[PDB]
């Protein structure tokens, strides 16, 4: 699978708009919210 992009955080490949950061990643939307206010990386689980 992995058709569209894969959110480096949750793998969400159905986001409305991707966005890379200093690491050039591709979060889906809420996974970057932390880097926006907290600035740190997102924990998540895998
Ligand atoms: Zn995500």
């Amino acid at each position: 699978g992995s058709e569209a992009r894969e959110c480096v955080n949750c793998g969400a490949t159905a986001t409305p708009l991707w966005r890379r950061d200093r690491t050039g990643h591709y979060l889906c939307n809420a996974c970057g919210l932390y880097h926006k206010m907290n600035g740190q990386n997102r924990p998540l689980i895998r």
